[PDB]
């Protein structure tokens, strides 16, 4: 029928905006959630009321664990079950908090910050490609501030750098299969705050979630059919600003 | 009225595809050319038949000299003269040829053409664009292969690297005026006219995504996106349109 | 007294070359190893025969697990127990093998080994090195010049080396106030795999612009020596490629 | 036979520290200068006092023009005439001032692009054409991706120099000439800058809250020209105390 997209952490904030905009563009969507069932279903309700049976929810914890692989397989599968196909994977879900070097157990911090930020994308990518004319692509939510990191955010920063590596390695490896792999790297978007707004060259404010979603839409579209291994910054110039 | 765009080197190939698609999107266009008089006039005819009074040509050499600033000022002025505004500048015109370090143009001319067209003219057009100032934006045609350059293309590569610096510096400085500055970086696209065919296929086979070069239209698509209302928070960004080519090791 | 360095995976190859050159420069060294027990003890013996009580060994698996923190803590502790100080940490140990996306070991074991050795262990060692400080302190991470032009089907390895770049920057930033510098050395092609045939070796050699040959272990060690030296006292968050130009060559 | 090095803008500041350290290392040096004749000669006299006939001066404007090629060939020539060889080229000379988008503009172009990029390229061509541990070191800028406001031409020139470093490394590698860069962050601050302004900059540097000494920069240069960097080409070492890692 129409194409189908998986968006991880799609309940709230940036993932919800991505899900909505993909829907508005005529995708059927899987709304993945971990904790936010109420929010996920509510979003699903709003989209199905717009177009019948075009949105489903999918629960999974994306912490790294012996079961992460099974969870990731399940997320992809639920797209194939619901819609008979899977055209787009958006790796949006992400944990974010400090992990000081001069100081949750550390290994929980690893499991969340590397697991959800990098390992789950890699596993989802594997399942997506394993289960594959069409316009197949993956979009990873990266970070424009990766080379100028927040103090005491090493594991977070490590996970986002790993996600860049995944974007590049997967683009190279899946290109022969017609699967494109790209990234979108926000700066300051939806915040945890004017201190940070004032720093942004373009308009002294944060990106809306929808601005982020815009770039995703571009990358999934037929207007990006030659684009793979690209990461588009969406940061209003913040990463250009020196100390 | 409809917004207006300048596209440098717009008579042929990628610049032509960019002028077309901007036009098809509702822009009035200035078609800058240097030598390609016929092709320039032909394209402006084609666009004007489609919507009258939406296309002009403007002739200018973009080689570095003491009069390059006046030429660049003139390109921008031509947009204001024809359309009363200038919303979009596309820095597309480019000289490209080998300049080996170890050895019929002088080196002073090679510098003038490769650094002038690829970098200095962009800078001067940017200044003139900004001084004469909705959804204002500049798009520089960069090069996805700038960190893995062709052998013996040092001056070309230097110019393209300078264009990256321009993209970042002007993005930062023009942001408070609401002008966004971004780039599109092709890998291998429309292959040179004076090139073989076993040799075109050599380059084609290296491209991971589909073992082929980009169409001009595919490059133009990325330009359209960056000027569009969908890229309003995007500045200082360079989008590679290279089908994975820059990711491939030797 | 003499400064002391920990070098991970120092029994053979590049890690041995680094331990040896640090030793010749006047450092006491901890030779970490995992499986190469014979080669590690042989090296310590050699170094001790040159100046006694200047080399120890230290065994640890650097695979990710709930005990990796303790093992990384123990590596650093081994240096303080032998030498009374720890001045330099070289994160050299590395697992390296294909993990094709389109399909030995389970995937969770591949994650544990490639991400564990290449990134998580460096992070935990960095944390232990910093916390146990209580002079010229620095950390050197062995990165990869080819991280942005990766080998086909090495996604997990590439992810781990990219994470190590992030650690290098993040830790340089966070530890600079403590006087600890953090930098990286990024080989291109160096000591080829012991497994690889000569035919394949020469294919890779011919791609190197500077001399059509791989880096010697010594050449890699040379850059590490620079970064720990007083000649690099203002250098932090820098990653020096030692690749003969390989990363500049297009496809 | 002692090796020989050309250092551009060697009269003062960083280029002076580079020439001195190369000399201390055993090199004979051509001290290139533009305006600072007295400082250049005074350096040559000091070095020649240390070791007779090991230092000469060479005056040249590195602004872009129809004669820049000739000038750069003559700089390289002076090293061969003086010392019979040229082992090392250090592209250090640089103009630096703002060029806001909103002197004539073409003079700004000629000065900022000429000294920072064109003259390096022409010197590199002349160096290689006249040709063992041969290498070139370009003085780049650690902050090129986080530029000062209204420094576009300066920034463009320094990005061009990165391109040169990479392109020339690749192309000269077959002749055994290595090409590398050193990218300072904040080093010697202007003499005239008020201490209170210097301190705003110093405060931003993670490693020690101070600017690099000229000697710290020269140390990296010494490494890259040494036998300890024999496999290193196309590399750019930041010497910035972590400055480029600091967000807005
Ligand atoms: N926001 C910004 O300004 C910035 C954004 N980014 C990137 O943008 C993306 C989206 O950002 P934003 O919307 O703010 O993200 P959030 O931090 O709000 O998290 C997004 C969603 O991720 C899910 N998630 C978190 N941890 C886990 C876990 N362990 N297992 C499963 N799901 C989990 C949650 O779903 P649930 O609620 O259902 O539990 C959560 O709502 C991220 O990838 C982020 O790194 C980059 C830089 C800055
Ligand atoms: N084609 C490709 O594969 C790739 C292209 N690019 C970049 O994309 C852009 C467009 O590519 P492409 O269409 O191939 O470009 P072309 O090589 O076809 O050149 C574009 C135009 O630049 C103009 N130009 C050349 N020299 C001068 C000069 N001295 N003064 C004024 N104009 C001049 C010419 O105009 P006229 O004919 O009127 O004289 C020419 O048609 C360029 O910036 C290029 O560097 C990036 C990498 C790959
Ligand atoms: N060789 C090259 O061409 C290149 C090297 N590099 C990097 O340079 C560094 C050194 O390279 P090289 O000497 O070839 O490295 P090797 O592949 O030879 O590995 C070095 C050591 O890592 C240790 N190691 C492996 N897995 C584990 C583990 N699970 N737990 C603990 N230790 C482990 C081994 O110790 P043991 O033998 O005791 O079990 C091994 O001797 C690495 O970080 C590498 O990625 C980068 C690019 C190219
Ligand atoms: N200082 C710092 O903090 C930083 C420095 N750098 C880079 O480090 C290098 C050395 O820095 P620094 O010592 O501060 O440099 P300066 O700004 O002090 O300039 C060095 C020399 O360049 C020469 N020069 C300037 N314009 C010309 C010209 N038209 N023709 C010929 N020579 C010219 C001058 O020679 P004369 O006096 O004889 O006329 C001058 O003494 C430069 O390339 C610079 O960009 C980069 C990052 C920051
Ligand atoms: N004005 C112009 N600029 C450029 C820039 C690049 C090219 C081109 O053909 N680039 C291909 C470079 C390349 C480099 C390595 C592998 C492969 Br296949 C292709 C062609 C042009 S035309
Ligand atoms: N622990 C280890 N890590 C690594 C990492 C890389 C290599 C290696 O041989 N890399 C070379 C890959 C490559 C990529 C492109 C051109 C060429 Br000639 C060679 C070998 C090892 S062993
Ligand atoms: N020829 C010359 N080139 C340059 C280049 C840069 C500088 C300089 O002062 N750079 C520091 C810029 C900077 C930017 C942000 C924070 C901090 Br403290 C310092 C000084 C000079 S002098």
């Amino acid at each position: 029928e129409a194409p189908a997209a998986v968006v991880t952490g799609a309940a709230k904030r940036i993932g919800r905006a991505i899900a909505v905009k993909l829907h508005q563009t005529g995708y059927r969507v899987v709304i993945h959630y971990h904790n936010s069932a109420e929010a996920a279903v509510s979003l699903a309700d709003e989209l199905n009321k717009e177009r019948s049976n075009t949105a489903v929810v999918c629960q999974a914890d994306l912490t790294n664990s012996n079961v992460l692989p099974a969870s990731c397989e399940e997320i992809i599968n639920s797209c194939f079950r619901a819609f008979g196909r899977c055209d787009v994977l958006v790796n949006n879900a992400s944990a974010f908090y400090p992990t000081p070097l001069v100081q949750k157990t550390v290994e929980t911090q690893v499991a969340e910050l590397i697991g959800t930020n990098a390992i789950a994308p890699f596993l989802l990518t594997m399942s997506f490609a394993q289960r594959q004319s069409s316009n197949l692509s993956i979009v990873n939510l990266c970070d424009a501030m990766v080379d100028q990191p927040c103090m005491a955010f090493s594991l977070y920063n490590m996970g986002k750098h790993a996600l860049v590596g995944l974007t590049q390695s997967a683009a190279l490896e899946l290109a022969p299969y017609g699967i494109r792999v790209n990234g979108v790297a926000p700066g300051v978007s939806l915040l945890p705050k004017d201190k940070w707004r004032r720093k942004v060259p373009l308009g002294r404010r944060e990106a809306s979630a929808e601005q982020i979603a815009d770039a995703v839409i571009f990358l999934v579209s037929g207007s990006a059919q030659y684009i793979t291994g690209s990461i588009i910054k969406v940061d209003g110039g913040l990463s250009l600003v020196h100390a």
